[PDB]
């Protein structure tokens, strides 16, 4: 069959949740892509907290993060997300999307190494313009759903230009769901500082005999629907019989 | 601060399921152990498929298994477990407890290296007497629930005398269940070749801020009740408020 196939029926899952957006799927065995919107699949947005994936990789590879157990002490500044107001390691910082910990990583990485690593990763537009500690939230960096899939496929295969160890640790930190039928490794992101306000969910589904990569973004008028990126993606995964 | 405490109230979970056995828990932060039966906690049994944990480690460290993607082709001999009659990698061989794949690993490891590795691991009675490809089913090797916990704690901390990489890959292969509340890395086993017939479940529960190691075995006259090992462990984890 064709390399990319458009399936507009997935739009019903967006419409149900009063949104619009794109889901991109990649069948690794068959080397075939599926999307409800070919053009939005290639439209580039701020990555927001999906940037915690490359940020983690670079921080581990440079020794800014020694391992997934190293504690990053709360700076003692009360923020609006309760789970951020405590000590974190890489596992909990990824799980609760703890921006302050990743802002500290970014400052220690520095502009020069951050720029060189994103170039080596071929990551989105590779543009870190703005604050070294906020550019993925309100700076110049842009990435499309298809570019997220290209990056994730390299991570899955340990083909990024960082140690095998760095890639294994980040894939561990990405763990979201597992049962006897499937494993999901993924990262949410909510781009709310600059229009258009969007939610991301990017990662993959590990089956016994295949991997399905996914990258989705949706218009997100308010953070009321934080759970929606996952709920919409799962409706598409269920329709395509990837998960029960 | 007491090291080992007996909690016979867990026996209600065994009685409810018309069963007998032992659950051993270890609170990693507090360095405290809990069990419904101090004597049975320290009684040694054949490890059966719980042996796939050290077997995997040794196979990876010696290069018998290159990585978790390497395919082990079905030998084309029809066996009575449908999931065994197909190709496997380390992930699926662990998940479906595919004995024939691990018997082939054991043959390539050989007696001398298997013996040396189990001594280095301080694994159970370290006795491989019998056939190098079946000793964990009907040879000399024996391990207690408390000995399972001692071995698993070393694996968790990457303290076994094999590469960090080997230990990370086996911990990935052990992934059983994950959600927003906990991660379970574990391995089942069913010892049938010598009395008493027992089911095992050994591993750990990863929380945000703690790890609970567990090792349980139960009398298992038929494979009808294999699912009880997990159900009983979870009733104990719930009673102790480790998981919802
Ligand atoms: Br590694
Ligand atoms: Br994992």
């Amino acid at each position: 069959g064709k390399e990319w196939q458009e399936n507009k029926s997935w739009n019903a899952h967006f419409t149900e949740h009063k949104s619009q957006g794109v889901v991109v799927l990649w069948n690794e065995n068959k080397q075939q892509g599926f999307t409800n919107n070919l053009k939005r699949a290639n439209q580039a947005f701020l990555p927001a907290s999906t940037f915690k994936i490359p940020n983690s990789l670079i921080a581990l590879d440079l020794g800014v993060v020694k391992d997934e157990h190293q504690v990053f002490k709360w700076d003692g500044q009360t923020r609006d997300i309760a789970t951020w107001n405590r000590d974190h390691n890489l596992i909990t910082a990824m799980k609760y999307s703890v921006v302050p910990v990743y802002q500290e990583f970014a400052r220690q990485i520095g502009e020069a190494r951050m720029s060189k690593m994103l170039h080596a990763f071929d990551y989105g537009n590779e543009d870190i313009s703005g604050n070294v500690d906020s550019f993925w939230l309100d700076g110049g960096i842009r990435i499309s759903a298809t570019e997220q899939i290209s990056f994730l496929r390299k991570l899955y295969h340990n083909k990024l230009h960082v140690s095998e160890r760095s890639q294994r640790i980040v894939k561990q930190a990405m763990l979201t769901e597992a049962n006897g039928d499937y494993i999901i490794r993924a990262k949410t992101g909510y781009s709310t500082r600059i229009e258009p306000k969007i939610g991301w969910w990017v990662g993959w589904v590990e089956l016994d005999d295949n991997v399905w990569f996914f990258a989705m973004n949706m218009d997100m008028p308010t953070s009321d629907g934080l759970g929606l990126a996952q709920a919409i993606t799962k409706e598409v995964l269920k329709q395509e019989k990837i998960i029960p």
